[PDB]
């Protein structure tokens, strides 16, 4: 805290405390860590000559460089104080020294409009036409190479431009690495009057009128887009100008002129030799309601991916619209996807991609929670994909991936697909996606407060996606509220499982008790139970046998019945000691009798213990397909289904018993 | 082609042919399908009175509405021809009729600056202070409700504003649905001189100076941002103005003034009672190099998710930078990720999210192929996630998801993890991702011409992502070139499999023959073979046993050896007729001898046929764990590994034989 005390002394311009701290022996070259600023730099910045000398007195280095490589002599070009430049110059070996980005003291004087300091540097040996030498990464992308003239052209210092061109023998048509010259930079200046001067100055000195900036915009084009008649005239007076040149989109200056309702500028361009085959101009002017320009001008493949929305998208790509940023959109019933509590969901095109657009008041608080969440959710594969947002003056457009059907529609549409008791694989695929969806959302610290089946969407590929966050929150604030998603998830597990025959509204007016009851099976009940009463909760439920395929459950039960300790009926064994330490209201107490009479006997050639039942199943499963057992096979049907239908608590029981044991291995390989 | 012939007749102003086509009896009310335009509308638009009468003569409906609900009388307000309004008025029941968006003929006259037509409508019974009544969706997001004054204020028609305020008893402080009044709209007009007039006019008539537009900007703020001293003065003269109010980000007008280097505007605000505790203005002005303003002003927890890049991100969030659009970025070695052929890969913050930024020349052709591909790849979960792009003048910033390690680094970092012969599950997880990555890329019509291991990235979660598309192409053009990705994929399969001990450069200078040879197993060879010689190719290779786990392969071989036809050795069977129609250079010819002497004998209590071998394995696998077989178990080890190591061509052979048969069922459940 010696040079730290010196830093604030210099910031407050407190000169006697600087001298005391300097005579106390505090470092006059001390550079602060972040940006490498020294007391001398600080001084020159703040325009204080008493401090500047007092530092050079006590041994300050005027060649010292802060993080961007600039010296106090370079800084002196910014502030524009000539005595401060004079004062320093004896210790400056090279006057054309420069920072990392190639800014010399003279350039900085040109940038910042400092004429006396500009004149001074010229007289002392400054290179006027020096191009900025900048970093490797910066040059390989063609940045850098700007000259002092270009700076004064961009910033609009006319005094300096005049002085450069005439007195200081400055090259007018000199170019930076992108190919731009001062004329280009000059048309970028927002101030009309200053821009109009510098253009004339540059054109009179012979600056090249056919050049290109960003876009491949020509000066002529920049001027059209700026909507300035005077700058257009001034450029069109050069008779060597190429009026029929086109910017990167293939657009000629005429085209734009008509597009932007610029009558006088368009007419003027036509006279000066522009062509009418640069695009339909007649239609555009009509469109615009340019009565006179229409008069004047007369006298002179895309494939959508969506099936449900393909036709309308084609027509939206076809028709002419103005962009809102990167969003082409039209509000009209033909392109409406759904009502909302605010602005509806419409079809839209985004960076040429099909997108459903959720429209809000820009000022809406719900709309703000939405874009906030979706911004944090880009990596989440099971959240509807997020393209971006665009404001016009008044609406906030939220662009999302465009799916085919809400869940509720999907389940209705595919309600006829399955035969009566058929295993429901896709319920598992729908639900397992949302678990991961909500899992990752919770991890991002966001909770989705309105889980319901219209918020869930199913794409063309049958992928399922969690999708609306206007009422979401950072659960960080009130961790109690994470529960509400897990509850809703529970209703959703039954909703899906029951194929959509029960409404979600019915499910919302039942109690936990009623729902659990309404569930068709024990897996489904235990899953919903755990969702009502619990983080990695959701990931740790994907291992749940609810998500095990029927062949996996049958595979598991067999692999257990193949433990030798089960086969020999070693009642002292560890595995058995898990499954059945002596007293059952289960469905597999007295199991030998609820089996068919035929099959049981054949197999006997077997007690009511659970161990024997798993023994039984293993056997049945190995041998069932042998030719000798034709009747067995015919009676049982599909064995996995036989045993589940027969003993609906079996699998859960077994799962529960071996849950965290070494016999987990026999569970089916699962998500992690 | 009768009213179609009439439409072009009217467009070309060809009056006699219009009369002939009208006397021929062609529909004078015909509305073209797309936008609902009629000959009468067309006429009024184009400002032609001979045609307008001639149409009303032959029975044209002047109350007819095109798609946006506008009538020819509404259109007449746009064109601003008073005789044309007079001519039509007898048939116009309501003069304040309006289109779907609530634009009346008078509003359109105010919008388009048509005074004579404005005066005429007033005198005929137009409502001056009518608010636009617009659609349900539009009103729930608070658009609409704009008045004729607001339109003329926005568009900068000063004549009309004067006329409205004085002669036509227009309400000055009237508000649209967002809460905006004409003063707000007037500060939006880019023309300084026209804006300055309308503000004075509005303020003199008592327009409310404390109001809010977008942002939640006050007039005062809009003016600061416009950088207009004169509009600031004009507003600050109202002594009831709230200078200390803040826009939606919490920013006061002073703050912005200092932020934008506005000395005179800031000083003026301070005098007019603004506060200095609106944020660190001293530091900002220093930063800016506002020497005098610094003088004037002296008188008077964010958490990154990345582990490798956390520290630097923190410091990038901490420091002050100007936004490039939605990208906060600083070029400095501390925040550099990698060199490139152009602008490097730097750290960046995007909508407050951490992103790696791939920097190009805006004009670069490679850079254009990149953003083009990534825009089409948002739905692809194995492509590095795409945030968006931002141009400054000269660099094209491509913002991507920020991962921890390139593949090449990852494999080096985890090279110590596995014990010598350990099953490599993560090679399968790395490769299976890229298959799906390149699969979906090919399906989007894009091909990635430079597949190599630095183009592959591994996130914090160990997810793997395909990522460099600067050299990608639409393969549509030259479908021969899709083959080059699959080739590279082949080198990659070996690169990954060999844990990264062989370089990719070595792999690039081998022949197909050499690579296949360098492969450690038969699965790996057949996968690479197929990748050298083949757009669902890639999806149909995910079923490949190369991606089967060792337990799956053992599970499969057993499930086959459990076919009864194998057990009875029914040589006439279908399954056996697949596996072994008679004469083998395989490793399972004479298999009974390459097995251990002990184990073979025990099991015997078995020919050299492939059927018997699968019989053998099934048996071994069921019974191996029984207590009696302790030595068997000790000798064999893990049975899946035993049999693979012993017979390295076995699984491929079996796969090949039953590949498209009904015995596919015994293959392990796979990706689809």
């Amino acid at each position: 805290s010696l040079e730290e005390m010196l830093t604030q002394a210099v910031q407050e311009a407190d000169i006697e405390q600087v001298r005391q701290l300097l005579e106390r022996g505090a470092d006059a070259n001390f550079q602060e860590e972040e940006w490498g600023w020294s007391p001398l730099h600080s001084a020159v910045q703040m325009d204080s000559e008493d401090l500047v000398a007092l530092l050079l007195k006590h041994g300050a280095d005027p060649c010292l460089r802060k993080r961007n490589g600039a010296t106090p002599f370079i800084i002196a070009g910014i502030t524009g104080n000539v005595r401060l430049l004079q004062l320093l110059l004896p210790n400056v070996e090279d006057v054309n020294e420069c920072d990392v980005n190639g800014f010399t003291a003279f350039m900085e004087a040109a940038v910042y409009g400092r004429v006396e300091a500009l004149r001074f540097l010229y007289e002392n040996g400054a290179d006027v036409n020096m191009h900025r030498k900048t970093k490797q990464d910066q040059e390989r992308i063609r940045k850098g190479g700007a000259t002092a003239l270009m700076d004064a052209a961009e910033k609009g210092h006319v005094g300096v431009v005049t002085i450069l061109l005439h007195a200081m023998k400055a090259e007018v048509d000199a170019r930076d690495n992108m190919g731009r010259n001062a004329l280009v930079y000059a048309l970028l200046n927002p101030d009309d009057g200053k821009a109009k001067a510098i253009t004339r100055l540059l054109l009179d000195h012979g600056a090249d009128v056919n050049v290109r900036g960003e876009g491949s915009k020509t000066p002529l084009i920049l001027a059209v887009e700026r909507k300035n008649l005077d700058l257009v005239q001034m450029l069109l007076e050069q008779e060597q100008i190429e009026v029929n040149d086109t910017d990167r989109e293939g657009k000629t200056a005429l085209l734009l002129a008509v597009e932007l309702r610029l009558e006088e500028i368009a007419k003027l361009l036509c006279h000066r030799g522009a062509s009418t085959n640069c695009g339909d101009l007649v239609a555009i002017a009509r469109r615009n309601y340019d009565s006179d320009l229409v008069k004047f001008l007369r006298l002179h493949n895309w494939k959508p991916q969506s099936s449900r929305w393909g036709e309308a998208l084609k027509h939206l790509h076809r028709i002419w619209r103005p962009m809102i940023g990167k969003l082409k959109i039209f509000i009209d019933e033909e392109y409406k996807i759904a009502d909302t509590a605010e602005g509806g969901i419409y079809l839209g095109l985004y960076e040429d991609q099909e997108v459903a657009v959720k429209r809000f008041s820009e000022g809406s608080t719900r709309g703000q929670q939405e874009v906030s969440c979706l911004q944090s959710s880009r990596a989440n594969d099971n959240v509807v994909t997020f393209y971006g947002s665009e404001s016009d003056g008044s609406c906030l457009h939220v662009c999302l991936a465009l799916c085919e059907y809400t869940l509720q529609e999907h389940l209705a549409n595919h309600r006829g697909d399955a035969v009566p008791n058929e295993e429901d694989e896709s319920a598992r695929n729908i639900l397992s996606s949302l678990f991961k969806a909500i899992g990752e959302l919770h991890r991002s610290g966001y909770s989705h407060q309105d889980l319901q089946p219209q918020n869930i969407l199913i794409d063309s590929k049958n992928g399922t996606f969690l999708a609306d966050f206007d009422k979401s929150i950072k659960w960080a604030e009130d961790p109690q509220k994470i529960k509400r998603d897990l509850e809703a998830l529970g209703l959703l597990v039954l909703y899906v499982v029951k194929k959509g025959d029960i409404s979600f509204e019915t499910l919302k007016n039942q109690s936990f008790e009623e729902v659990i009851q309404g569930s068709p099976d024990e897996e489904t009940r235990d899953l919903i139970h755990h969702l009502f009463h619990p983080e990695d909760r959701l990931s740790s439920l994907l291992a749940h046998p609810f998500f095990w395929s029927w062949e996996s459950r049958y595979r598991t039960l067999r692999d257990v019945g193949n433990e030798s300790d089960i086969k020999t009926r070693n009642q002292n064994s560890r595995i058995l000691q898990l499954l059945q330490p002596g007293t059952l209201s289960t469905s597999f107490a007295q199991w030998t009798t609820k089996i068919d009479s035929f099959v049981m006997e054949e197999m006997n050639a077997y007690q009511d213990t659970l161990g024997d039942l798993l023994k039984f199943i293993r056997n049945l499963g190995e041998h069932i397909n042998e030719q000798k057992n034709k009747k067995m096979k015919s009676i049982i049907g599909e064995p996995s289904q036989y045993f589940q239908e027969k003993f609906p608590d079996l699998v859960m029981y077994v799962y529960t018993k071996l849950q965290n044991t070494e016999y987990m291995k026999h569970f089916p390989k699962t998500h992690n």
